[PDB]
């Protein structure tokens, strides 16, 4: 299938190009300048070798995509989500993103509603599935390191998160497991601050979950 | 060292006393009536062997300790944190008491504050730990039950919470995490209903978690 990953210039984008391309899905790198998204996705393709990442315009990836991955930071989501609203509404659109701040007292989610039910709002669709908080992104771009994570997957509308999942499964390493409802993505959300609280009070590197 | 396990008759509180009772540990297992403590711990003996398991009313057994574990439902909780503030108030107290909500979507994190920091409050004390949320009962109950999980421990005494931290390191099966100050709570209490909804839609039972 098709996936885009707006914004993808980050690791986790680049580690979700790298994956998925090399298992033969075409990906979309997205940026707000095409230049960017270009010279990305040419970056990827070196070290991916012969396999299908195009770099295009956020609104462009969206449009040509089956699947769209928000990979941009929280800060400026929602806008992002606005301006691709009548493109992405109809299709199915990935929020890996999470609202949480740094204090001196650790890390907190700081955010009423989750970052999921407030993008299925702004983009007015039934079509958001949250997941990929939780996967450790300089780990998961880097090719020679090997893990065992889960994904928790959360979602109002079956068939769009059975797609996600059947996706997320074909990364060796990644086991999605289904958490409900789209209501239950602050649970989920919630991973990554405790997650950054275990990293800093424990000296700690980046750290995948495992449900067992 | 010293352990009342309040409200130690269900299966968290099992586990607790025969790991630690075999461990070399005084344990105290509290319940309302002296002679129905005295009865569990009885059979808790006659599971572990030769160690130091002893039945008391919860009153009593927290006097006695050095650590209370509140080992009773969240319901009332609070009351009966309460009841024994007087003698609590000196003690470290840790807390796996989670606030879960359950409905037709799923399993929800049901208060605003959590159940931590209600603790510390009513017992107007500095030396609530939270920890051993996410200990599956049942499974930590089976001492031929094999497992490797993790258990993030917050609290804002530095000395209360590594005196916990060690005691819960020397379970086997077991490894602490510092999660931090009392405020990062939530988080980790959010791991139970997060949990329950990951075991209602995927069909799985009792899980722990890991950070790999
Ligand atoms: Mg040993
Ligand atoms: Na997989
Ligand atoms: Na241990």
């Amino acid at each position: 299938m098709r996936v885009a990953l707006l914004g993808g210039t980050g690791n986790l984008g680049k580690g979700l190009a790298l994956r998925l391309a090399t298992l033969g899905h075409e990906i979309v790198v997205g940026s707000r300048r095409e230049e960017k998204a270009e010279a990305k996705a040419a970056e990827y393709r070196r070290i991916a070798g012969d396999a299908s990442i195009t770099g295009m315009k956020n609104e462009d990836a969206a449009e040509a995509c089956d699947i769209a991955v928000l990979t941009i930071p929280w800060e400026h989501a929602i806008d992002t989500a606005r301006d691709l609203k009548n493109i992405l509404r109809e299709k199915i659109v990935v929020s890996p993103l999470v609202p949480v701040s740094r204090g001196a007292k650790g890390f907190t989610y700081s955010s009423e509603r989750s970052a999921a039910e407030i993008v299925a709002e702004v983009l007015e669709s039934e079509k958001v599935v949250s997941a990929l908080h939780t996967i450790p992104a300089a780990r998961f771009a880097n090719l020679d390191e090997k893990f065992d994570w889960d994904v928790p997957v959360c979602g109002d509308d079956d068939e769009s998160k059975k797609v996600v999942m059947s996706l997320i499964s074909e990364i060796d390493g990644l086991r999605p497991l289904d958490a409900g409802p789209l209501s239950n993505s602050r649970l989920v959300e919630s991973l990554t601050p405790l997650i950054l609280n275990i990293m800093r009070f424990n000296g700690m590197g980046e750290l995948g979950i495992k449900f067992l």
